[PDB]
């Protein structure tokens, strides 16, 4: 039987330091959840598991899901659970719970993430047995993990960015179509924001007092602004491209959908979006992180019965725009395959929060899909640490 | 397609600040994948992914299947994840193999967990943007997460062993119990090392010499000498039974396996040992956490379309022994059922090393029933914060 | 033989969190030393000891009048070190420095304060040996010691702000009379800047933001201060309804470093010095922690038996406003008349100015000295009260 | 009027994470107080100040003097403050507390020093307005505090050991001899101890119960060959190197505490006083080469004095590292004759180091020493890191 997405929903998207910095990813989980079952109508006791993608837990919120549905106030009944693949730990949610659906294990689940990447912990593994011999290294979770993705044998690092620097250089991708595909990506996303689309993704967020909808980060971005901007690297080398104009940022948001299956949505009166074909996972080189997407779309197609001609939707993640070049070209694209990919934006104007990112992609295609008519589409990211996850989605009708 | 097990195993288990103090979770499970790569002779490029049970993740390790299988040597084309459930995160990795097989995405997977709770993090929320107004803290890992939970509506400021206490009220169970409960543990773990049955489990770990046993077990374990630890609440409440001697401890090991369809696993060479036939996972009060499995198993059962009574073997994770014997006065058990669960130890001699626990039970419950040439047996545990999660497995007649 | 008091100067004092959040207490020293240097003509080698009082020290910089030496580029034979005694501390520098030249052991020494309470220390003591059986603790350096001053035996849990209190409530002392004195407070601080006496006092600040700035005036001080004003703010009430002390009437925390030279009146004259004062006595006292406040009374009355001296015989008083109830016991058992109010903190005070506690002692002896020339006065007095029941007086006589 | 000391006392010195552990500078200080005060039976009114040298100060106990006056229960009439000049602070108490005595000012003060290494704090600059852009270091308190005290234009990533090394190398002074010195120094400490004078010195003190009397460190079987076994520390980088853990002191916990007055007010309160203070002096020296100081400083205090190197019946010199104090005896042309007048009952290599407390224990042995031969004159130099030395001249009373 069929799994199938309803209501995917997301809060804004913060920038760090900016709007969320008071709220937990606990707390914009919660919003994200209670809004889902606030438009569904869903009974509380309806979810069998809440699986929330998760990138940089710690002890505040242990097995994020659970802890996420009962501060919703669902029932003590309610399991739930985290999940790490990285940059792609939202998708693999919801692969997680279309596995456990099709099955015929569960009826109904959740499936989402969550970050709070302003509220990430600093660390230490030195305080425990002490530091009297040693010294004592504090390590800031968001920048420590940038080098160690790939472990010993690869490491990087000048971190994520290293690895897109070498994809500029391997694909001879000019600085100049690196701001361009921003520019796009601000148009795209503003462009959603006064169209009206984006309330329809949309939870706001009460923020002790005034709510919000509207993602911060987005904004009079012209390839000339873009062009004055100084790369990370260029001091390391002197050809870099990669600014943090051209790259996505480091965020605070939730994501949530419910994962059903068709004859459970229509006695729950809920609209099924998209039903989900088929999904890929790759393995790629570290230092190449950001080609991820390509084997991995392979697979999902190649699951799928289907080619990438097929596809009339893509979401691809930005996390650097030289990243995002390259994958395209590897698809070969044409002038018109932009537009057909990553139509409402993406991660460099959005934010790119990453256990809610999958989740953001999903909303955004599947509600998409929806507003077109269109038939199949294609989710798919770069993981750090070498990985790769695409999903291919089917439009109910 | 069936989702069968092969191979599974785990490295010794370490106590907290002993044996494997130097090891980091990775190192563990470094050596635990490495272990069981070499033992199947398996060629590396074959397994489509490898899931990791993992509790106190950090920025050390991100995404800790993948780094796992990096360090290990794993070809760069392996993809990996971390998942936790807490103290069910290695089943729980299990049954996203099984799920993943099953459907026909992937033939061969490994699924696993690593634990160091003997290096993990202390950690802080206030040192990024200031500490100028609010006072700045520093959380142990451990510690703070068993308070936690629950989340903000269900506190449990006693911890995980506050709900065993909360256990031992409300059913009624008294001390001799629970160390009488803690003796067999001992002794089957101790006779499980003597009978060499152990040796079938377990991945040696060289150390800077070689580790092949268990560092917690102990022979001379008796109740006698159980009596007079001193419970840890006693201070608050008087009626407090739970001891260092009866629950278990924090611990350092590591965990894998390989899932594969039974062509597959034929192909390859392999023995499968146990195949799937279902699960079920529950949520509880978090202060009744300990009680998870119940539920759980319930719901296992019944999807098998089984019962209790056709079940061959229990692992039932022992985390303490109040929390153990609750579920049991639950399944109406009687000293004879006590003769086909936890045959060879469990967490309160063995230990408790957390993401990787469903996997030690999984190894022993696999294998002993392909000892005993028995049908059925069930895996389940408690979940701190308020879950169980519970599996039914059927020994591989070949 | 005699010490004189030269050249005595200050930075500007910044807020917490403010001017000079990104500067050290190492940086605020160089910055005044240099300006003393520069000011005098001084050759650095005459420098025979730097003496700092310094409230939160750790190990950025240990013994701090020497890596101030040093980094302010003087020569690397010139000996420096620490000095503790909480508020008073910038007054005991300048004793120690007197005491040395005095017996006749120095020609010539600097004497000081630097404090950065911006940018004090959070530490724990639960780091070195392990964390697993107790718990770590991380203790903001400036919170936690506003009750172990006392130590075991007369914990505060207060703080200082608790022990004004306790003055209010022994004196009988309206939030009234104590918001009017800060009031004046930062109109003779205000008036002093327009008048320009303040620009002899200070060294002036260059930091770094665009461009690089430098900062002459004291960041706290505000003309617009009124007592209505300060009404409208809300004591810091839930534990004590009868709460009178405000952010408003008491000082905050603070930046700045303070420098002098004390010298013979014969090096002086060789090195073309113009000696402002000398120390005539000086007295320590101490009193209950809980009553911390009042220990001025019992050191100025022991620093004028020592100078024969008496209250009446007291040109000028500067006394430090931790709080203004404080203050104001102070004064009471002074017996204080409305027209002694002419002759005390005449350019203001800890409330206006801010309380930068290391640098303090400094602060108050550039305008005693400064204040006692140009007036033609003979006698000063300095004196504070130091959080765990400490006082401490100086008389000072123009030179 | 002259200064005079009396009754100059300390604690037992205890090892880094050993005997004191448990006990804060200020515990050690308020025992040493206290003994001090059972000792003479002086009324508690008679001081004026307590004056301690304390090296690592935190909020724990600001203006420690005070702190340890009130801790002892000394009334709260009784003023006391804090000082550090490193490694000299102790003696700068003393001066310190002579300069007001002389003055006039006080008839009677005590000064002491406290340290307790164990327990110095980590810190951080980083957590009061975040660390989110910068990163946050935590900064052990002794550590770091070696590679700072010169300040920016003079590091030492070093540290002590960096100037030691520093020293041997423009002095050329072999390992053996270093070696040599630091068996003295064992041996003159364990002689002191069977010989009884140490007696005279110490205040036990408590911990819970049993009291201690007896320095931690020393121990009479150090030997040459033994030492030369020993590993220097900073051989990886130098291969020259020879300061090693043997022939340098440790890290140590102590307190020091003695009245200094008039011989007046002595001769009313019956004390017996041991020495006046004739002189002091104190020195710049290079912070890379701080060792040195003593030697600067030692003319300083020598040509305040009138007096000759020749003039001194006993030497108390800071035995901070083995290589340092040879340095400094080459400079003052020391025989063979010389090292028996010298740190006769030990020093900081076999005592240790506690570094606020250490110019009292100095102090205490001088003028005791020099009561016991009867002899004239004393001196007592350290050297002090981030350059500097400190100086004083002792006098045998009559």
């Amino acid at each position: 039987r069929d799994a199938v997405i309803c209501e995917p929903v997301r809060t804004p998207i913060g920038r760090y330091g900016g709007m969320f910095r008071s709220l937990t990813a606990v707390d914009l989980g919660v919003t994200a959840l209670k809004g889902l079952l606030e438009r569904t109508g869903i009974a509380a006791d309806q979810v069998e598991d809440v699986i929330l993608g998760h990138c940089y837990p710690n002890s505040e919120a242990p097995a994020i899901g659970r802890v996420v549905a009962l501060d919703a106030g669902l029932p003590i009944t309610v399991p739930g659970m985290q999940v790490d693949r990285r940059c792609g730990s939202g998708l693999q949610a919801v692969i997680q719970a279309c596995l456990q659906v099709r099955s015929g294990d569960h009826d109904l689940v959740v499936a989402g993430g969550a970050e709070s990447m302003s509220n990430v912990a600093f660390y230490s593994t030195d305080m425990r047995w002490g530091g009297a011999r040693t010294g004592v290294q504090i390590h800031d979770g968001l920048a420590r993990g940038r080098t160690t993705a790939g472990g010993k044998f690869h490491p990087v690092p000048g971190g994520m960015l290293e690895t897109a620097e070498n994809l500029r250089r391997e694909y001879h991708i000019s600085r100049t179509e690196q701001d361009e595909l921003a520019v796009r990506s601000h148009q795209r996303a503003v462009a959603a924001q006064s169209e009206g689309v984006l309330a329809e993704e949309i939870i706001p967020v009460p923020v002790r007092e005034e709510t919000i909808s509207v993602d911060e980060h987005p904004r009079d971005t012209t390839v000339e602004a873009l062009a004055k901007l100084k790369p990370v690297l260029l001091k390391q080398d002197p050809e870099a491209t990669v600014t943090a104009g051209n790259s996505s940022g480091q965020n605070d948001a939730a994501s949530m959908c419910i994962v059903t299956t068709p004859e459970k949505a229509a006695e729950l009166g809920l609209k099924p979006l998209v039903r989900l074909v088929s999904w890929g996972s790759a393995g790629v080189a570290p230092d190449l992180m950001g080609i991820g997407p390509v084997p991995a779309t392979e697979v999902a197609l190649a699951k799928a019965g289907l080619t990438l001609a097929d596809i009339d939707l893509i979401e691809l993640n930005e996390a650097f725009a030289a990243q995002a070049l390259a994958v395209m070209r590897e698809w070969k694209f044409g002038e018109a395959d932009h537009e057909r990919t990553n139509v409402r934006g993406s991660g460099i104007s959005l934010g790119h929060p990453v256990g809610a990112t999958g989740g953001r992609m999903l909303a955004t295609l599947a509600r998409e899909l929806h507003r077109r008519e269109a038939r199949y589409g294609l989710e798919t990211m770069c993981i750090g640490g070498g990985q790769g996850l695409a999903a291919v989605f089917e439009r109910v009708q």
